[PDB]
């Protein structure tokens, strides 16, 4: 084993590399969103670069693990990067609604890597997700849950109106 | 057809998917790169900065094709990206012969959709590939030899002290 | 022959010409838009600006037509501008139609000049085209296409409420 | 007790004094290899300056956990600070595996209080040690292991046109 490595359990390890493909996992996802918004014959370009910004900080949150994985002595294991669920998002609504589902996926492998982590009795790693991932999640899923709200009380999907004063007014 | 799309050919559309797909293979290829230097093992922090760079640069090029394909008024479409041929890179020798290989790879793609658009009669992607990609293609290529030259004039692989100072002196 | 005029068409000279008229033609269609989005009974002051800046746009296009005749030693011979097919525009989606098909008309004739250069072995005249007209137009189109499904969206032409909302959101 | 003291266990309290007197013995050891690399017959200047600077930290480590102990209403108890385990430390390289295998002795100690924290139920001694202590150690241990394998590739402890060089170069 490294020289480095103390008190970090194979099974935790080879966790770390499940979350990093997940996060690149939800970049990817972010991506498709961004391009779906930018389509000529769909236009809410605010809301599109509210998912390529995310899709940015998915990246960020995945080169975090890497970083992590070799801090702790562990070995970035990579595996494909599956393409999203859908290649086009109907609408606002269906797209946010499509990304509340993605970030509670997200939160509940941090969740489970977290237990996992407990049941290792590893602090640091821990401590890492509570610090670094755990809060944002809960930030970024209430964000999401305040948008499907508003998209709701705007009249989605129907009303185009709607649609277009969010892209306006929300997403900043 | 998309009401914005004029002079864009069906076999273009799907050449541009499939270099998205490519220039974001070659970032997920020096992502690995970049981990591997950074394992306490290894540790040529310069050398996994420099691949660090190049995977960012790369997914830059990625979102730029997909950008011009909403442009022209073609449709985003997403593949799996296929993981590293290697989990590991060797040295620094292996690694910079690798990357200059992928980056051959990515040029002759280029080249032959630059081919493809002058088959089909298609000045602009002509211009955007020659504008944004070729002379960038050739600029890292270049570089990548000029680094390989040296990497062998210091006696790589077996002489971990001219390892040592490409790290410390080249790269930059 | 002009002492400068070196592997310059006649037939280039000539489609030069040509182009240059339509893009003064282009020019006055955006000035009868902005004309009729400034009157009392329509009233939509930042989309008439938008079309008058579209104007002001095509007519620079015109004046580097005339400059490029003169630097490659062709001659410029003027004919008529003629007046806009439409003498009201109906309102801001109508108008946005019609622009995209003037758009469209416009590149066709500047993809058709660059067809006539490649066959008359013409590269300087190529890489003008590239780089100061096919990329603005392809450009322009997407953002013309974008306002029309927007405009659309907003429920164009019944909804006032929609066509008001634009002015005051969009055409920025 | 004291009249501040709250969920604060006597075993932990003496845990504190022991995690103290440890870190001043590390302290005292980086103490040590700063003079030998000092020596007119040693003279490595960077690798001194390094360890009296890690001196210097693991003083104030220690300090920390006086206040600490202060804040929770325990008892400073201070013990012999025992004198390092050598005299001479050879080589950078066997200075630099000492203080790895070191910083391994002052983590596991760390974490074997976080785990007397746990058993305890003491939220507050667990985050204090998370946020203060062991992140600060994974990093150091990391930055030490990479400085050892880069002195096992410069050719210690033979190669003394390595250990200068590492001298000149690392250790920034
Ligand atoms: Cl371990
Ligand atoms: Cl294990
Ligand atoms: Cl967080
Ligand atoms: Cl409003
Ligand atoms: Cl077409
Ligand atoms: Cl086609
Ligand atoms: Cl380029
Ligand atoms: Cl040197
Ligand atoms: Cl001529
Ligand atoms: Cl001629
Ligand atoms: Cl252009
Ligand atoms: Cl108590
Ligand atoms: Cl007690
Ligand atoms: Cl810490
Ligand atoms: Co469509
Ligand atoms: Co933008
Ligand atoms: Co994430
Ligand atoms: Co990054
Ligand atoms: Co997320
Ligand atoms: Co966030
Ligand atoms: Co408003
Ligand atoms: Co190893
Ligand atoms: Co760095
Ligand atoms: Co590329
Ligand atoms: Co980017
Ligand atoms: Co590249
Ligand atoms: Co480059
Ligand atoms: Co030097
Ligand atoms: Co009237
Ligand atoms: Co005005
Ligand atoms: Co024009
Ligand atoms: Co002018
Ligand atoms: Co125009
Ligand atoms: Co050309
Ligand atoms: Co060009
Ligand atoms: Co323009
Ligand atoms: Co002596
Ligand atoms: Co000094
Ligand atoms: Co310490
Ligand atoms: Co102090
Ligand atoms: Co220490
Ligand atoms: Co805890
Ligand atoms: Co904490
Ligand atoms: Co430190
Ligand atoms: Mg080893
Ligand atoms: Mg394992
Ligand atoms: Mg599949
Ligand atoms: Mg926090
Ligand atoms: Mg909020
Ligand atoms: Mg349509
Ligand atoms: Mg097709
Ligand atoms: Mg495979
Ligand atoms: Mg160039
Ligand atoms: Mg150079
Ligand atoms: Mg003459
Ligand atoms: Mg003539
Ligand atoms: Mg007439
Ligand atoms: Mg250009
Ligand atoms: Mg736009
Ligand atoms: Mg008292
Ligand atoms: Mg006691
Ligand atoms: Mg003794
Ligand atoms: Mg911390
Ligand atoms: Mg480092």
């Amino acid at each position: 084993v490294s020289q480095v490595r103390q008190n970090y359990h194979s099974d935790c390890e080879a966790a770390v590399n499940r979350m990093l493909n997940l996060e690149l996992y939800a970049s990817y996802t972010y991506s498709s969103m961004y391009a779906f918004f930018d389509r000529d014959d769909v236009a809410l370009h605010n809301v599109a670069e509210f998912f390529k910004e995310h899709s940015h900080e998915e990246r960020e949150h995945a080169e975090k693990f890497m970083k992590y994985q070799n801090k702790r002595g562990g070995r970035v294991v990579l595996q494909d990067i599956k393409k999203p669920e859908r290649d086009e998002w109907g609408n606002t609504l269906e797209a946010m609604q499509a990304a509340l589902q993605l970030e509670k996926t997200v939160n509940q492998a941090l969740l489970d890597l977290h237990k996992l982590a407990t049941d290792k009795v590893d602090p640091h790693l821990c401590d890492f997700l509570e610090s670094e991932y755990l809060e944002e999640e809960v930030k970024d899923i209430k964000r999401i849950g305040d948008f499907i709200t508003n998209l709701k009380r705007l009249g989605l999907p129907e009303n185009g109106m709607g649609e277009y004063l969010f892209d306006k007014h929300s997403v900043k």
